[PDB]
Parts: C-alpha cells; structure tokens; sequence
C-alpha cells in the first residue's frame, strides 16, 4: 500500500483516470502496487496487449490476430485456466498512450461489462527509482468487487515480480 | 474435468460414507472430484503429507509445523498464503489420517476472514481398465455462510488441478 508522499504525488493520476461517475448496478475499486523496476520495463510489459499470459496470473494463452499490429479497438482472445467460474474471455483494447503510459481494456459470464484502465507512474529519491501500477475497474453488481480484488492485486503482485526479475 | 457415470457409480459408497452432511442453518457444503493419470500410493503420499500442503496448494507460500514433526489428529500447521488474497494466513487442525482407507481432513481454527468453521475431507480412490491404473480423488468441505461457496470452490478445484500436474509429473 502507497506512502502519504506517493499518495500525493499521484492524486492529479486518480482524479483523470481512475475516478468514475458510476451508473446504478455497477461498482468500481482502484488498486497500487509499488515495483522496484523503472517504468519503462513496467510499461513494456502493461502495455502489450498481445501478451497478457506474461504477468496475469490466471492466463492459460492469448490468441491474437495474425500479422498483428496493436491498435486501439483491436481485440484478443483469453483462455483461462482449469478451477474459474469462466474458461474464456474476448477483450478490446479501449486505450493505448505510450507518451502517458496509460492503457485499458474491456470484456466483451459473472463479470459483466468489466472494463479496467491501468497507469505506470515514475518515482525517484535518493538516487533510487521505482515505479508504481496503478489499476482501477469498472464492473456490474451481482460482493462480486471481492473477485476481481483477488484477480487484479494478484496479477500486479506477479507485474511486480515478473519487472523485477528482467530488471535485475 | 468431471467424473463419468461409472465412475460416479464406483463412488456412491465413499460418497456417502465420507463426503456427506447433515447440514447445520447458515453452513453450506461443496463436493469436487479429480481425475490424476497417476497411481493411488504417489497420490496418497502427496494428499496424506499436513505438514507439506505447499507441495500442491495453489496460494500456500510456506507452512509452519512444530519442531520434531509427527503427523497425529489433533497436531495444527500455520499456513502463509501469497500476497493479493483476503488473508494472510491460516490455523488448522488435523482431524483425520487413514492411511489404510486413504482419508485425510482438516479444520480451520482461527477465523478472521470470511470462511468460518471451514473443514474439509479428502479421499483417493484406485480404477483400473485394461492395465490403465489412474487415480480419482473427491474432496468435499462445510463452511459457514456470511456466495462464499465460489471462491471456497475455486481454490479447491485449482489446489486440485496442481495435484494432477504434481502427481502426474512425477509418475514420469
Ligand atoms: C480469472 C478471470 C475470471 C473471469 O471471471 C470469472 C471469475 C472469477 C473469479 C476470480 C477470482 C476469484 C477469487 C473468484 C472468481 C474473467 C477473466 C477475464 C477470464 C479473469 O481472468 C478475470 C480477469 C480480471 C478480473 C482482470 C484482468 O485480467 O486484468
Ligand atoms: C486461499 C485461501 C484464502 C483465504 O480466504 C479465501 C476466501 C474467501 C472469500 C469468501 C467470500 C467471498 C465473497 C470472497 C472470498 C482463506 C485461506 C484459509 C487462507 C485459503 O488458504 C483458503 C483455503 C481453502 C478454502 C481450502 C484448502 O486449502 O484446501
């Protein structure tokens, strides 16, 4: 969990992308997770959209298009894992902002309408870097927030592992 | 993913015997089977070790037992899950341990996160058609109730998907 200082520093980030004016049936949750990586590392891998097996927790594969060329609008195909309550997920890629490091996508099961947008954020004292994931979520009520929790914190802890270790 | 008629029918007995309950108000129970391309005994040794859950439990970093370690009912581990789930760790209990009938059991007993009064059994079962030997274990758990029956399944059928991949690993 964020610092006060981070917290602070991030404030202007929550309020443009991960505040939202929710419709009736449907909730939201905003997660961090602190990476001793830079960002540039973090936002190579949050970013490819192609590839989400390489740190989401639960990915079996992910087929794409042939001859695919990341786009904003283009959609993937997640196999999930054996012991979910879904074994498939078709997903859109809703954002891609490399000079920001800002991406999103959306579902398109008991999650419905789950859309997320995800932030890498640079942080440095004392000669130290480190990067901070934010990730919010958008998604239609039934405590169906408790599941997505678990998935997402779960899937930025292996972010977090996966950066550290190319960053080593 | 799950069973056949025969199989099933090959299961009534141990089903009834051990995978059962008489339910109490707000508790509700869950039963799960496996199919494991592997022998029974390699099964059993992995099923029947309370000290070593970490071997095929999905979210178990590291689990603590006594020093000098001998497996009775009664002993308890603490268990260390991975970070991102809605506790930190876990109490249990060991309430059952045939080695003869293949029966293994415990309980949680601390409480803090939601599955209150969790105690499951699990059971290994030998079938064999045509020299084909593989494995079949059950597992069913009673929980109290605030759907927890979702996230209590789901970690039960993942723990239950790396027994197959352990155990069929290491039948080699
Ligand atoms: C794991 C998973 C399951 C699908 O939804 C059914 C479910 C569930 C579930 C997840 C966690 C827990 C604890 C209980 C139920 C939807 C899915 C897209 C295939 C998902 O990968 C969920 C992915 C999510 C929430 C975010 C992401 O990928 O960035
Ligand atoms: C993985 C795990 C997570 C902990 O809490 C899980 C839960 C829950 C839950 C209940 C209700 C709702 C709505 C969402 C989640 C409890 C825990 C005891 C530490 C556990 O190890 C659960 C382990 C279980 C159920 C079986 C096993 O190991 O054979």
């Amino acid at each position: 969990e964020l610092t006060p200082e981070e917290r602070s520093e991030l404030k202007n980030s929550i309020a443009e992308f991960h505040t939202y004016q929710l419709d009736p049936g449907s909730c939201s949750s905003l997660h961090a997770q602190r990476i001793h990586a830079p960002p540039e590392l973090v936002w190579s891998i949050v970013r490819r959209f192609d590839k989400p097996q390489t740190y989401k927790h639960f990915i079996k594969s992910c087929s794409v298009e042939q001859n695919f060329e990341m786009r904003v609008g283009c959609t993937r195909d997640v196999i999930v894992i054996s012991g979910l309550p879904a074994n498939t997920s078709t997903e859109r890629l809703d954002i891609l902002d490399d000079e920001r490091r800002v991406t999103g996508f959306s579902i398109i099961h008991r999650l419905t309408n789950y859309k997320s947008v995800t932030t890498v954020h640079r942080f440095e004292k004392e000669n130290r870097i480190w990067t901070v994931v934010l990730e919010s979520y958008v998604v239609d009520m039934p405590d169906t927030r408790m599941f997505a929790d678990t998935v997402v914190k779960l899937n930025l802890q292996k972010l977090a592992t996966v950066a550290e270790a190319m960053a080593r």
